[PDB]
Order: structure tokens, then C-alpha cells, then sequence
């Protein structure tokens, strides 16, 4: 019940981990405005969550449609306090001799647009009403804004990038908003990529994840509540929380070094 | 309440930011066990605390104190959920060149041992516990683990070395042991020193923290609930949590970048 | 002479840094081809380097004249070892509140296709030749590509990616292919911007630059040598040279912290 | 040739990497002065590059050894341009439930007196002459440094320490003294551990080393020649040089993700 009388703006949150976060936010009794391409998932959203949520049917791509959701929040819910910019898009791994020419600009646009722009115009268009709130920014991330092999050039750049808006924002904004960024890894997901283009579980929870198991999208909201709670999170700003069960601290023949422990402690 | 049922080792907790801890970890529904060498201060909590808090006195540089702390903490609650090594000390800022020749070895190895040795020896002896209770550690470093001018050449390296520690203990202790770091740096404690050795934050603010504020003692505890909530924080091992006010992303000529927003906005 | 029969694709190389590398790499015994769009100063380097600088004018946001700098480069030289994507263009350091809400879209393309599409596309049409040779890639970026207040969101967030393409390009083209990053920063080049936009580092250089002077053109050029020297930078790849006067680890009131030094030790 | 009349004084360099580097230096016209433990090697060394070299026996956790080693340089070769910090100990990887409790203190005391109090009395005792020289000190780090697996506990925390002195004792010695270091990685070494304590070639090419080779110790020169020489490092301050054959940039399931890219290309 951390987030009583809060109110969040989440971008892409019809579906996969935006979703997650509409429903625990809800949970925790926050009033969530939801800004997706899909109108009958947004409808569904609203329907689950009488009153508590708002959905607004827009492009993140496009400024007026991140203004329209700023201004409809306002217009349901009176304020917003935390901003989550999370609308996403990979590209199936690609590397970069698997991009053929005649596709390889329409992808760097339409993955560059969505999964940084996107996140340009979300801040832009809530900052009049965050500076009001004096409240936060948690950018979506990802472990492939910080390691190599979670997507190809275009989608680890895309999230690189977004480590640099937590980094600069964080600047702009302050001292009045703070600027913070979750970066997850090791999820379930039903993710999608552009129209140009186009790891088994034993080897994920052996070289991959260090914590042996593949968590559900619920278990990667708690970090978003953390920093949309009121008195929880203050001093922070320009912080970077790597959530993917521990891909950068992973081993180099096994993820896990511990996994003998129980049994050698005579447990 | 969020830690119901839940119980903590917290060391160097007796005062500043590990009381803290202490009284939210308690106000939040978990049992707090402590190990501090001061011995008015842990009776101080004591009274404070009732029987949700035992304060055991000894130096954490000493493995048998740690190991005495965990049985203490298994005899009054039964377990250990999360291990807090906090207790540190600090150098003064003093500069390699300001340090005396003949002073140099026992500070180094005063400064190191409580910082670095006593955050090995705290997971050392509640190793066994923490393995049988899937729990987590959470260390607490420094903006001085991550930038310069937080301290000296002596705590710079400390509170860098734990940073080391929070990495290859993530990697050792996986997959039942989650290990994390949060980094404070807005704080305002009376931090000691060693006895070999001999400018204000608020006088330097808008140089230091972008948040431009000096948020209060409490503000720092929430970062630590997060890490302690198992229904939260599952995902999270190896992560580093900066929790400076922003000294990371502060700008060149201010640390703020947006004092002149809300005129820019008309708020 | 340290790279004599070595040859250098260099993008953006008819002025400033990129020029500095050209006249270097030809000191250094190698030979250059040079990507631009300015005719002008692409003539200006070949009457300068004789034969050993070939110039070829071009969009390095065009696929085909990428590959058209390529296929010149292999033309004259009959090879490519290292290839240094530099091209780049600035935002002025324009805030995302002093963005207009009609300039934006236009000018997060600008910026993105040069600084990231424009280094994506380089190694792409260079990618033949460079495993041919067990040749490397030495990305440009720039203090923005790790702190704030080097540029705006856009400029931060292009250079921020660029680090994300040093990493996964290092993995997609190794063993064959080492990649890295150079990220200059107290340089004073007139870095231009785009058409759809509108403090002097001298002006605040001991709150910026801990070395506390302003190195030529010159001195930025020794980095992109050692990793082209293939004796020298073998074990090299997914290295980020910092080399930026030291702004990242700069000090709160000033940039330097050992100003009175050669007072304290009588010099 | 990049050296030529440039002093530098080299810690641990009888054997190992250190032996490399002062045969390197003296290769590369560079006067070299040596501070090690071993007499015999050290006089060894002395023959084997007669006047350019120098030796002298002492501890590196010696302070006064370190100012013998100091004086005795500016005695034959009249300055110190550049300082190497480079004596170490590993641990035989050990684990922190694989250190005995009876023999833990004094095991943390030998690696951490050697490895980061070592580096800190060799910049305490050269800095009169660093200043002067207005030189450069490049500290020998590690992989272990920046990522977890290569080292137990105790030399992770010694190798993170040290890139905490590469970031303090940057800011502390400037604008006189510029402080970098290297962090090398898969390297064939005979490198021992405390008294206390006591890969497969296939396993770190196909899982460790990207790149897909052990290089030799003289391919692990170059970069400390790059950071010695006079007018190629002037910006370079307070750099971090992994150099490590890409470990931080290694992929999940394979080291290198692209062995295929020659017979993919068609060349
Ligand atoms: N796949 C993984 O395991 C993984 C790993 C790291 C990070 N992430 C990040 O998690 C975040 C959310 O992922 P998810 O599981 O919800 O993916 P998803 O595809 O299930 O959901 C994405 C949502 O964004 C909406 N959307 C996409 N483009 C849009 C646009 N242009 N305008 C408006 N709405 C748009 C879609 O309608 C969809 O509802 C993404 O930012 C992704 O990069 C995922
Ligand atoms: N002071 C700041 O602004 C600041 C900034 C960043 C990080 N920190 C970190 O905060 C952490 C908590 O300390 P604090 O800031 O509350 O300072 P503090 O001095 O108020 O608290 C330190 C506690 O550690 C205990 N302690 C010290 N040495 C001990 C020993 N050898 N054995 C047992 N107990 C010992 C002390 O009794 C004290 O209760 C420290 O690790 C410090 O490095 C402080
Ligand atoms: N200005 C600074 O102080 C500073 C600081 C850090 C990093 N950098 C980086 O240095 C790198 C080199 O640029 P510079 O500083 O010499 O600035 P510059 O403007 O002098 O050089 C840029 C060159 O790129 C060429 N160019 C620009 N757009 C092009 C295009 N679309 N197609 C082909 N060529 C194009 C220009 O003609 C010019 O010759 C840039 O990537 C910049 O981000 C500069
Ligand atoms: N093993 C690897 O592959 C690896 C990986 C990363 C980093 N490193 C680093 O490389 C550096 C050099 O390694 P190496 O191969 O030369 O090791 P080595 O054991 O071959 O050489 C170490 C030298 O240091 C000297 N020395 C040790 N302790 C001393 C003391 N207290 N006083 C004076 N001299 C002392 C020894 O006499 C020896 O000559 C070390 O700092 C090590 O941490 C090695």
C-alpha cells in the first residue's frame, strides 16, 4: 500500500511488463493513465481497473499523442507524480551482418523512434506537470543498455542510449524532478520488432542468470513501486538499477558460483 | 508494513544511518539484531525497540564478534533474512600528501579493516544462515565508491573495494544469496575516524547535489526495504543502487541544471 | 613511424578531430581514406598528404556512400586495418524544455542518423574488408557518451549509444574484428549542428577540466594510434578510453584537487 | 622509439608482467628503475639492459623502501616521468566459504598490503618527483577490478580499490599529475598468493576471452608505452583501460558471436 494518492503515467502498458506495472500500481493505490497503440487491450485495462485507470489511445512517436495522455491524466486524476516511459521494441537479435541493406535505415528509424524518442516526448510532454508534482521519471531500460548480447546494434544502442536521457535528464530536471532508470533482464515476454526485419531455459539458468530461474513480470514491479513511493526514494536521482537476476555479475563458465553452498555448509 | 516477519543483521547500527535502519526496519514489522561497539547507544535502541531488537556489543573487525552476532540474532529471532554490513569509518578527506609518513600504515589498516574486512567477516559468519533462509545481503557503500572527493585516497578505495565485494559475492553466493549495494551520499552523520589521523555539505550544496536539498537520515532507509522485501527485489543481485542526491550526474558550473524551469513552463 | 603500411577509413575527417587523425595517421607512416561532406576541406587534405589521402564526398547517413568510401579505400590502398567513425554533429546542448515541439522530431533524426546511423553503417560497409585484414574498429564518442551536461538529451543520448554499438559490435565481431571507443572531451572544435536549431569551455575550465589546460587538436590523436598499432592493442576490445581531461573524476568546488601541491612538498 | 629520455620507475618488475614492461621501456628508449623484493632477478634485469636499468631490493609495503626506490632513481637517472605501480598477489581464487576463519585477518592484511597499500606508498614516495616532472602514474589493475570470477573476495576488493585510487589520486594530483590506469586480463602468468591459502585453454577461448587467443606478456606492453609517452596521453586523466581481451564484453553463450562472419562474407 505504498503508493496511495499517486498517480502514474506509463507508457505501453497494454501489455507485457507495462501491464505488470498497471495492475501491481493499482494494487498498491496508485491511479495509472496508460498511454498504447491498442485500443481494445487499453479498453480491457480500464475495465480490470474501474476508476483507479485511464487508457488513451496514441503512438509514442508522436508528441501530441504523449500531450494528449499528459493532458487526459490531468483531466481524470488532477496531477501527475511519477512518469514511466516503457513503450519498447527489439529486434529479434540481429546482428549487424543479418541486417540486409535494404532494410537496415526504416529498422534504425522505427526502433530509434519508439524506444528513444518515445521516451524524448513521454518527459516532454509530462514535464509542466511533474515540475507541479515535483515528482519522478523511471525510464525502462534494459540489461542491454549496459551488456553486449541482449540484442543486436540497433536494440543495445537504443537502450544505451536511454541510460544517457536518465543521466541527462537527471541534470535538466532537477532539483525539482528526479530522474531514475530500471534496467530489466531474464523476463517472460511476448516482445515485438519492426516490420523489416525477418536461448533455451537450461543454458539461460546455466551461463545466463546467476539467480537460477526465470522470474515472472510481477516479480519486476517492485523496483518501479520503490521509486514511485513518496518517501522512499528522494535522494535519488540519476540512479541506475540493474534488475535481470544478475547478468553483469555472472561467472565465466557457470552464471552461479555458489551452487554447492547449501551442502558444504552442512546445512 | 512491508518486512512482517522478516529479520535483519544490521552492523554498525547503534547510530546514524544504521539506526536508521534499525527503527524502519522495526516500524516496518521485522526484528533487528545489531552489532555496534557502542555499548550506551545499542542500550539505547534497546528500550527503544523492546524485544524486537538485541544489540550485541563488539568490533566488527573481529570474525568470533561477527559469528557472536549471528548466534545472537538465530537465539532471539530464529534466522537472518537480510544481512546490512554498514558499520564504517572515515578518513577526513585527508589527501595522500596531507597523510604522515609514520601515521600512514595503521590508518590504512585501521580505515581498512572496519570498511573492508568487517563487511567480509559480517557475510562470513551469517553465510550459513542466509544460505538456509534464500535471504540477501545489502552493503552499504559511498558516492566514494563510485567518484572521487567523497574522501581521501584511504576511504575512496574502502568504500571502491566493497563495490568489489558486492560483484564477486553476487557471483559466489548465487543463486540463494542475493547480494546488493546501496551507495548514500547526501548524508550529514557524525562519521569518526581513526585515532592516527587528525568543509560543511550545506556550505557546498549547489556544487554537490542536483536534488538541492540535504535529505534527512530516514530518507536513505527505504533504498534498504526495497532489497529486503523478497516479493520486490527477487530479480535484483549485483546491483548498484546510487544514492547520492545525484553526485554522478551533476552539471559542471551547478550541479542542478533546471533552477530556472518553472518560469520556463509558468508554473 | 608507427603505422607504416597500415590504412585508415576515417568518417568526418576534413576538419577538426577527425582532420587531426588524418594528418596524423599519415605522419605515423599509414595511408588515409576520408569520408565527408565538405568538398572544400577534403581537397584541402589532399594537396596536404599527396596520394596518400585519398578524399571521397559523401553522406555518412547514406549506406552507398559508405560503401563507396569503402570500395575508394580498397581501390588506392588495396585494404582497410582500421576504421574510425568520427562524423558527428552537436545540439548546442540544448535542453529538452528549449526543444520546440515542431523541431524535435526533425532534429532527433538529424542528430541520430550522423552520430549513430552514420557509425552503424561505416563498420556495415566496412565489415568485408575488416575481417579480411583481422582489422579494428575505434568509435569517436565523447564525455556525453558517460556524464551529463556534455550536450542535450539528444547529443547524450546519440553519444551514450554509440557506447552501447563499442559493446556489442566487440562481441558480433570478435575474434576477427577488436572494436573500441575513444571519448574525447576538452576539445574546442567548431561542432556543428542542425538546421532545424538555434558558454565557452575557456570561460569555466577549472570547474570542468581537472588537467587545467585546453590540449590541441593534436594531443587527442595518440589514442586512436595505440588502437591502431596491431603490436600494441591486441589483448584490446571493448575498451572505453576516457579522454576527457579527466571530467569524470573531478572534484565538487573545483576541478582539480592539488592545486597548492608544489607548496606542500616545497618545489 | 616513443620513450626516448623518459624515466620510469616500475614496482614488481623482476618477473611477470613488470619484467615485460621494463624490457619494453628500455626497447623503447626509456630509462627504468625497479623496486623489488627478489635481489637476484633484480640484478638479473640490471645486466640485461646495462645503464638503462636499475634495481633495488625492498618491500613495496615498505614506504621507506619505496622512497630508497625513489631516491635511488633520481640518483642514476635524475627524474621519474612516469610511475608504474604494478606489484601484486592473487589469491588462488578462493572463495569466502573456502577461507578458513583461522586464517582469513592475516590473508586480507598480505593481499591488501601489497596490492593497494603498495600503490599508495609508491605515488606517496614519487609524488615530489611527479610533480616536478610533471609526469603520469598508470596503475596495473585487473579484470578482476571490473567483473567478478576472476579473483575470491579478497582480490576483487584489492583490484576495485585500486580504479578508487586511478579515480581520487587523479583528481588529488592535478592539474601537475596525471593518474591512469590498466586493468589487463588472460594473460600466462606465474603469479603467487599469501602463505595462508593452500581454466582450461579450451573452456577461456570458447567462454572467457572473446578475442579467441592468450596473448603473450609483451602484448600487454603497449598500453603503458601509449600512457608513458611525453605528447600522445596529455587529456588522458583519470582513463580506465580494460584490457583484458573482452571480458566485459564477452556474450551468454559463447565469448565471440562472430567466428561464422569470414565464410559469411564470402571471402
Ligand atoms: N524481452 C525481455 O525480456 C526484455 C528485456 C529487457 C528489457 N525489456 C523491456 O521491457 C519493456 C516492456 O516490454 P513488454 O514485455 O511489455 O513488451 P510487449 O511487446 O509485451 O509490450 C509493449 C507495449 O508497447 C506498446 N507499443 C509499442 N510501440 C508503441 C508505439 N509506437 N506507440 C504506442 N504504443 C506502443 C505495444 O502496444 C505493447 O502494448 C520494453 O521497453 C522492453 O524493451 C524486455
Ligand atoms: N557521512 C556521510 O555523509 C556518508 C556518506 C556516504 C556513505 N556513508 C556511510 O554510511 C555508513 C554508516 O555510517 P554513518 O554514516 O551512520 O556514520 P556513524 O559514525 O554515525 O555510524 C557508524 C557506526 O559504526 C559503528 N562502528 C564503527 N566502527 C566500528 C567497529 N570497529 N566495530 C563495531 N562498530 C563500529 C559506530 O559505533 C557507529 O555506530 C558508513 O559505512 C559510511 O561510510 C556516510
Ligand atoms: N567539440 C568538442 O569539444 C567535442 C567533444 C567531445 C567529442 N567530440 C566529437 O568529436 C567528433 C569529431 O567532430 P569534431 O569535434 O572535429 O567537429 P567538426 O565539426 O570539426 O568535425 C565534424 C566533421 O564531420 C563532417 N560531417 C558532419 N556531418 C556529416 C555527414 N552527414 N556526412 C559526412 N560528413 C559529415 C563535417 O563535415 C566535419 O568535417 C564528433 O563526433 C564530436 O561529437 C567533440
Ligand atoms: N594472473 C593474471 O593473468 C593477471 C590478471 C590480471 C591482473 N594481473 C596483475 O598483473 C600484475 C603483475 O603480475 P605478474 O605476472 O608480474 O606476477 P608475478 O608474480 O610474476 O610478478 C610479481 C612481482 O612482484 C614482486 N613482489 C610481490 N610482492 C612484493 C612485495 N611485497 N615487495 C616487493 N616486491 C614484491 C615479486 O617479487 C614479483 O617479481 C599484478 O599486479 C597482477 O595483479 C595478473
Amino acid at each position: 500500500m505504498k503508493l496511495t494518492g499517486e498517480v502514474a503515467l506509463i507508457t505501453g502498458g497494454a501489455s507485457g511488463l507495462g501491464r505488470a506495472l498497471v495492475d501491481r500500481f493499482v494494487a498498491e493505490g496508485a491511479r495509472v493513465a496508460v498511454l498504447d497503440k491498442s485500443a481494445e487491450r487499453l479498453r480491457e485495462l480500464e475495465v480490470a481497473h474501474g476508476g483507479n485507470a485511464v487508457g488513451v489511445v496514441g503512438d509514442v512517436r508522436s508528441l501530441q499523442d504523449q500531450k494528449r495522455a499528459a493532458e487526459r491524466c490531468l483531466a481524470a486524476f488532477g496531477k501527475i507524480d511519477t512518469l514511466i516511459p516503457n513503450a519498447g521494441i527489439w529486434d529479434y537479435s540481429t546482428a549487424l551482418a543479418d541486417l540486409p541493406e535494404d532494410k537496415i535505415d526504416a529498422a534504425f528509424d522505427d526502433i530509434f523512434h519508439v524506444n528513444v524518442k518515445g521516451y524524448i516526448h513521454a518527459v516532454k510532454a509530462c514535464l509542466p506537470a511533474l515540475v507541479s508534482s515535483r515528482g519522478s521519471v523511471v525510464f525502462t531500460i534494459s540489461n542491454a543498455g549496459f551488456y553486449p548480447n541482449g540484442g543486436g546494434p540497433l536494440y543495445t544502442a537504443t537502450k544505451h542510449a536511454v541510460v544517457g536521457l536518465v543521466r541527462q535528464m537527471a541534470f535538466e530536471l532537477a532539483p525539482h524532478v528526479r530522474v531514475n532508470g530500471v534496467a530489466p533482464g531474464g523476463m517472460n515476454t511476448d516482445l515485438r520488432g519492426p516490420s523489416s526485419l525477418g536461448v533455451p531455459l537450461a543454458d539461460m539458468l546455466k551461463s545466463v542468470l546467476p539467480i537460477g530461474r526465470m522470474p515472472a513480470l510481477e516479480e519486476y514491479t517492485g523496483a518501479y513501486v520503490f521509486f514511485a513511493t513518496r518517501g522512499d526514494s528522494l535522494p535519488a536521482t540519476g540512479a541506475l538499477l540493474n534488475y535481470d537476476g544478475g547478468m553483469g555479475v555472472r561467472g565465466f563458465l557457470t552464471a552461479a558460483g555458489g551452487a554447492d553452498l547449501p551442502e558444504k555448509l552442512n546445512i
